[PDB]
RNA sequence: CUUAUUUG
């Protein structure tokens, strides 16, 4: 029989793991993520580029092979796999390290892994959610109205600072530092879900990019060289 | 780089 039929052996498996290891995958309305690291190391990731992302997964693989794989780069911290049911079910996930240095080997590690003949699967880091972007913003308003005007969907906003803009062209970029990632996630959702156009102007709701946080930090570094 | 969570 079979050979014309769904293998449910494979879901099956990953459940006969987790519960051997007591990690008990939390279900996100049908997404699914790892935690609960095995014993043998105690601590918490520090501030570190600790954060990494793999993507052009295929769309069948389980984390019962991603997740070992990020466990023998380095010491994981939580890992998460998503999927979308739209018309066909997406491949990407990504995972904490215990430290910069789990993540930096990841990436050189499983960027360069061909789990298959047909899949490169591509890796990336920096994306610590941590901190928000913003673009276009308001004509002349002031940066103590723009937090303002997104400070009830995102009372998470630690500090903000508007200057160093993308460029060329001007316009500045509003950086902002959450409490946490859904939190900048809470703020950012309600300006894509439609919070955007503030004081009648434009806005485009965007992440830090590691091509983005370079030229950010290279004319930010301007004004802090000195006091 | 062939780049993602807010969610399907």
């Amino acid at each position: 029989g079979a050979m014309e039929r769904v293998n449910p052996e494979n879901k099956a498996a990953l459940e006969a793991w987790v519960r051997e290891t007591g990690i008990r995958l939390v279900q996100v309305n049908g997404q699914r993520k790892y935690g609960g690291p095995p014993p043998g190391w105690v601590g918490s990731p520090p501030p570190a580029g600790s954060e990494v992302f793999i993507g052009r997964l295929p769309q069948d693989v389980y984390e019962h092979q991603l997740i070992p794989l990020f466990q023998r780069v380095g010491r994981l911290y939580e890992f998460r796999l998503m999927m979308t049911f739209s018309g066909l079910n997406r491949g990407f996930a990504y995972a904490r390290y215990s430290s910069r240095r789990g993540a930096q080997a990841a990436i050189a590690t499983l960027h360069n892994h061909p789990l298959r003949p047909s899949c490169p699967l591509l890796v990336c880091r920096s994306t610590e959610k941590c901190e928000l972007s913003v673009d276009g913003l308001p004509p002349n308003l002031t940066r103590s109205a723009l937090l303002l005007a997104l400070q009830p969907l995102g009372p998470g906003l630690q500090e903000a600072r508007l200057l160093p803009s993308p460029g060329p062209a001007p316009g500045q970029i509003a950086l902002l530092k959450f409490s946490s990632h859904r939190a900048a996630a809470m703020a950012k959702k309600a300006l894509v879900e439609g919070q955007s156009h503030l004081c009648g102007e434009q806005v485009a709701v965007e992440w830090l990019k590691p091509d983005l946080k370079q030229r950010l930090r290279q004319q930010l570094v301007g004004p802090f060289l000195r006091s």
